[PDB]
């Protein structure tokens, strides 16, 4: 049977799922590691002990314990991101979508969800791999990893909570793919990992880490990068937040042992409730427990690794969305509303700047503010709002990714950059928010192909176009189909620095993606903050 | 006789000079102070001892000893600024242009030439007061003052060279006007001082200094301001440059007395030759001996005086030219030529930035460079050239004047701001230089009315329009003629901050004159340099 597959860990029973007037094989909820529960909370993952019999992989697995956003109850805009399955520490499972008939050895794509390392699921509707798997005849895998303290609490030195375990749960699933994806008709030698936001960062991080480089062929990074200011913390900061978490839960902070002895006895929700209390500053686009530069998973600092070319050299495709900042302003900046144009007064604008660059000293805040203020019209509400969006977006996503793309292209074997700027005709979020962070996902997973979702023809066209770039890229290391006749997406070069739009209009090649502001964020500001 | 006038210092014999198919009285070379020669070099001025007989005031006086620019020999563009008369320490004279028939008591205008306090003359063709005096029926006075070491060498404490003496020679001439201008048919109670570049600064400085406030009614400042970074130095810097000058001339630096004993024995040219050697940094738009914040002429720092409103409160009219920087780049920045478009390479561009802000530390130079670099097209030659022009212009003239105008309007009794941006159709300087620093002068003095000068009708119109604004303003404290029907030049307000163009096209009202860059220069950069 096509739905029965024997893996090195045991037999698995898939399920035939319908997809666009046809069907395909789906092996959902396959375990790749032992349930990281009890004495195992915070510890690195352990490969799943082989099981006897046939594992039922027909339903979706549970979602890792995480903070659930309830800012907008019943609003599909936000709940589309909340866990749609039961929450449980036992959550290290992976889902697979195999074409039917099963291909012999085709291109595989592994999805690493985002969520700022504090949330995320592999089972969200917007991550349904059938449409992509089916349409571009690829074996699509959707892994999972621990978020929050569970996946990133870091007491460096300790082996009971070494940190980056979540990043390890990812490596393991990627490992399991390396060892078993062949049995599903997927070529382990053509695995392309791709993720968004924290997922994008995670991707870049596996490029960086020596311990992951041989676990994939190519990589796609979406609105995220290893060097994103929120993507990680030092060992000192990590420890500080672990002890702070402890202090928040009347934990014995006298030894790395009993601090964890304590954390392991607390119910998951207890940790989640006091999770954000350990952040250093009042802010936005900052998350409590994230990857830590331990010196093992990350040999040296991310900057030094990027400058020395100490990272996997392959081809990479990546880009950002036009309005990467609105989502975060809506949630944490004063003046923003889901029910109005969100015109920001000069006073809120400044509250936002400070909330956006919490680590900057007053001279820095002044630099930022000056850089994003139109002094000819400083009290324009629309301009302040759009400014904050660019600040948050430029500082947290776009510029860090551009620094990465520039640093990487000097050693890589090919770079393809995009700028998604298409606002869905059915978006439920208000207009002011534009092309929000993460809303390119649905286009990558083919959601516009589902007529019920109420998308427009042109939008179906864009999605089909994107899925193909991604697929073709994962398959050849080049978004462009050979001899093809449409406009070619130029390779990003250190000299030309070309990228393309991603919308329903004819493709436009561009250059130096927001080089002006990124020169500020990547070079000037860093120097100002280090000097002063 | 109309050409004979008895003043409190003695009788003076004027001369009838032709002006635009008519004539007017001109009393040239009238002494207002004792020849600051010998033991008097560097000392404050002494009022001219009354003389017996009739003083021959029919020819122009000598020009103060100064550095003469010989960069472009025989080029009218530069020589129009060099002394056109014999040079001599005995140079404290003033010229007057009285309408004929002699008015009873009309508006007087006193011109203070510029030249960065190191050069300048009252006898230049571009400062011929007949055209303005005749056309707008005003008594036009053109004073003179010591420049260079002679007028500004400062050894604070010493009374043998107290500093600011040049600024005093100005006050004295202004005093003589207060005491005698009535005999020439000029109302001493309606004296409007107006100057350009250093002259503009000097004007603002008489507004500031308590010892000058009662010596004029109104004031016009052109492309210059009291707070211009080059317009003055601290007492410490002043002293340092005096001792440095000494050291340059094998002078005994052991006592303020014999340092001067030495300087007074050196021939003028000897001082001029080593004059620029005392500047702190390699630079442009910086001059050796300039006003010093002594604590007497300037009670406290210029900044504190401006913030506390410690200055004469009257109406003021002022503005700048569009390309205030090209003149200086041509002379001191690498890459510039009088014979080419002057496209500046990225390398020269940076040499220029550093030469333009010699006091800035690397972080500052980075700020400046970042602020004026178009990273989408950083190697555009035309863009770098135009950038340097704005940097020099914004930093040395426009922004300091805007800081001044903003600070002043909060206490003043009326402010009128202009932005001269008309390029003369007969300019001899290359196109790239645009509306050069100081080339609005000819329009203020009516040179376009002289058909031989080969100006265009529209240009004659502009000049006649300017002369009238200046005149009308000096006469009423408002550039606008009552009930007049043309477009009114709006008052500059702290809230509206309106100003007008000054070119051959219909008048356009504007706002926030280069507020973006001036926020950088007036607020951000100062803070960056003080913090780091
Ligand atoms: C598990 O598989 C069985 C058939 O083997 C079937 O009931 C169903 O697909 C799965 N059970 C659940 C949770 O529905
Ligand atoms: C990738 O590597 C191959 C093998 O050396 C080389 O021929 C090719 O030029 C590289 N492609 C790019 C654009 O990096
Ligand atoms: C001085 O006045 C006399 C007449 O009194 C006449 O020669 C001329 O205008 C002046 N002298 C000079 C320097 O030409
Ligand atoms: C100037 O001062 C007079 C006298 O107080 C006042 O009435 C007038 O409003 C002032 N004008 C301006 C615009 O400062
Ligand atoms: C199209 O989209 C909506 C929103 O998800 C969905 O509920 C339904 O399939 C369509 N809307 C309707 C009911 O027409
Ligand atoms: C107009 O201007 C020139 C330049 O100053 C001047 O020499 C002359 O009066 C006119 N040019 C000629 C000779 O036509
Ligand atoms: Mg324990
Ligand atoms: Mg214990
Ligand atoms: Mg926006
Ligand atoms: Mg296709
Ligand atoms: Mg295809
Ligand atoms: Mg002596
Ligand atoms: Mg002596
Ligand atoms: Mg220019
Ligand atoms: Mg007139
Ligand atoms: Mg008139």
């Amino acid at each position: 049977s096509e739905l029965l597959v024997n893996t090195k860990s045991g037999k698995v029973m898939g399920t035939r799922v319908p997809v666009l007037s046809s069907h395909i094989s789906a092996f959902l909820g396959i375990p790749f590691a032992e349930p990281p529960v009890g004495n195992m909370r915070f510890r690195r993952p352990e490969p799943k002990k082989p099981w006897s019999g046939v594992w039922n992989a027909s339903t979706y697995p549970n979602n890792c314990q995480q903070y659930v956003d309830e800012q907008f109850p019943g609003f599909s805009g936000s709940e589309m991101w909340n866990p749609n399955r039961e929450m449980s520490e036992d959550c290290l499972y992976l889902n697979i979508w195999v074409p039917s008939p099963r291909p012999k050895s085709t291109t595989v794509m592994v999805w690493i969800y985002g969520g700022g390392f504090y949330s995320g699921s592999s089972t969200l509707d917007v991550y349904n791999g059938k449409y992509l798997a089916y349409t571009e005849e690829v074996v699509l895998v959707s892994l999972s990893y621990r978020v929050g303290a569970f996946g990133f609490l870091a007491l460096h030195g300790s082996q009971e909570a070494p940190g980056n375990v979540g990043l390890l749960d990812q490596r393991m699933a990627l490992q399991w793919v390396h060892d078993n994806i062949q049995f599903f008709g997927g070529d382990p030698k053509t695995v392309t990992i791709f993720g968004e936001s924290a997922g994008g960062a995670s991707v870049g991080m596996h490029i960086l880490s020596p311990g992951s480089r041989d676990l994939f062929r190519r990589a796609i990074l979406q609105s995220g990068s290893p060097n994103c200011p929120w993507a990680s913390v030092s060992v000192a900061e990590g420890r500080r937040r672990a002890v702070e978490l402890g202090r928040n839960l009347n934990c014995n902070l006298n030894s790395d042992e009993e601090l964890i002895h304590c954390l392991r006895e607390k119910k998951p929700q207890e940790l989640i409730d006091v999770e954000w209390n350990v952040l250093p500053f009042d802010s936005i686009f900052r998350f409590s427990f994230v990857p830590v530069i331990d010196g093992e998973f990350f040999p040296t600092s991310l900057e030094s690794m990027l400058n020395s070319g100490n990272f996997k050299k392959t081809q990479i495709l990546l880009g950002v969305n036009k309005d990467e900042g609105s989502f975060f302003l809506l949630y944490g900046a004063p003046g923003f509303s889901k029910d109005s144009e969100s015109k920001i007064s000069r006073e809120d604008f400044m509250s936002g700047v400070k909330l956006s660059v919490p680590h900057a000293n007053d001279l820095g805040l002044d630099a930022v503010t000056l850089q994003y203020t139109d002094w000819m019209d400083d009290n324009n509400g629309i301009k302040n709002r759009d400014g904050l969006d660019d600040i948050v977006g430029d500082h947290n996503v776009i510029c860090p990714l551009m620094h990465f793309v520039n640093k990487y292209t000097k050693f890589g074997n090919g770079t393809y950059l995009y700028f998604f700027n298409h606002r869905a005709s059915n978006l439920v979020w208000p207009e002011w928010m534009g092309v929000i962070h993460g809303y390119e996902i649905e286009f990558v997973f083919g959601l516009p192909l589902v007529k019920e979702l109420n998308y427009t023809a042109e939008e179906e066209a864009l999605s089909r176009r994107i899925m193909h770039y991604w697929a073709t890229f994962a398959k050849t290391g080049n978004p462009n189909e050979p001899h093809s006749q449409e406009s070619k997406w130029p390779l990003f070069t250190t000299k030309e620095q070309k990228f393309i739009d991603l919308n329903t209009e004819p493709m436009k090649v561009h250059q130096r993606l927001r080089v002006q502001m990124c020169v500020f964020w990547n070079q000037f500001l860093p120097k100002l903050l280090n000097a002063t």
